[PDB]
């Protein structure tokens, strides 16, 4: 056959799940993550960190996202499985990050091959320089065991074959 | 020499058209987010050129049962028909919404209505895509506002 098929999948992701991906994540692809809520709230009932996750068949953490409200930082890593953290790139400012974002949100990953570019809503964040290649087998969801920066559950889009 | 892809965002209501910040080409997506499904008259979502062809016009016809795919020239007649039978059949476990994404691969539009590829589009008129549309009759078939994303800059 000559012509390209792209294919697209939509998961929904509860706060502390994970997904099998039916269609990996490779070079050229993008996953986009839609939030209906976004919980910026100070105080009690504060949000705890929030990440979302690309890990690659094996386990290891392509790209971590670790929104943190109290910190007020946005974490962008990388851990090989059973391994420490690597180098930590660093976003100041979580609200200013979805300025006009509203009720809702979404974060796209574009796999750029050597980097991962990140996106939320219009605003690029991070282009991220990749500390670990390869393909994206499952994505994860993760609010330290409570409370979100999003809704209870996210729906992840992918667009794969891309390429 | 690294690649800067671009998301856009835009609300679409019923009966409006949108301009592209960010043109879509060949290799980029558009999606077209709905937050209603009312299986109403005759629905469409458009991608049109800069000189007013309808690139792509994806007419959802629920009465007829049927999902027509044309193209048109600015000021003249629609090209040949493509069609695609039994509209709900194609929203299958869709719930109270929809996707309806479109994928720019040059020669081809691939739509695809949440998961499920419903045609490959043969074009009939080549070109980059600088407006959006959405029309209508309060009948839609979608939510009174549509969210479109463009993913650009890709290839
Ligand atoms: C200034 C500086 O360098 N600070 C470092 C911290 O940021 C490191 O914290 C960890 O950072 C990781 C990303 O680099 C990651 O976000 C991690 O939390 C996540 O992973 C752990 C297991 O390692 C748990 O599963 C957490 O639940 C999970 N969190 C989320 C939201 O996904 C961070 O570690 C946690 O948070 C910090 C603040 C401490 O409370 C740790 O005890 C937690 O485990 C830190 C370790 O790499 O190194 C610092 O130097
Ligand atoms: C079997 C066959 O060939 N049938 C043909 C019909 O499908 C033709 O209907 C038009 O089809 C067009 C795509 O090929 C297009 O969908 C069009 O409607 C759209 O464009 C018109 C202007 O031309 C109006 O702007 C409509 O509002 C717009 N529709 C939407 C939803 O945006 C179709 O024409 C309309 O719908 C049909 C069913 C009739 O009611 C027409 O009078 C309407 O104008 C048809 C005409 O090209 O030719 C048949 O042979």
């Amino acid at each position: 056959k000559h012509m390209t098929t792209s294919a697209v999948n939509i998961y929904n992701i509860s706060a502390g799940a994970s997904v099998d991906l039916a269609a990996p994540v490779t070079t050229g692809d993008i996953v986009t993550f839609f939030s209906s809520a976004l919980n910026l709230s100070a105080g009690a009932g504060s949000p705890n960190n929030t990440a979302l996750n690309l890990l690659s068949e094996n386990g290891a953490y392509l790209l971590h996202i670790a929104f943190r409200l109290q910190e007020n930082v946005i974490v962008f890593n990388s851990r090989q499985p059973n391994a420490p953290w690597l180098v930590e790139q660093r976003v100041s400012n979580v609200a200013n990050q979805f300025i006009g974002s509203g009720g809702k949100a979404m974060v796209t990953v574009f796999d750029h091959g050597d980097k991962y570019q990140v996106v939320i809503n219009e605003k690029t964040v991070i282009q991220y320089t990749k500390q670990i290649s390869g393909t994206t087998s499952s994505l994860s969801y993760n609010s330290t065991e409570g409370t979100s920066i999003f809704s209870t559950v996210v729906e992840a889009v992918t667009y794969t074959g891309l390429a």
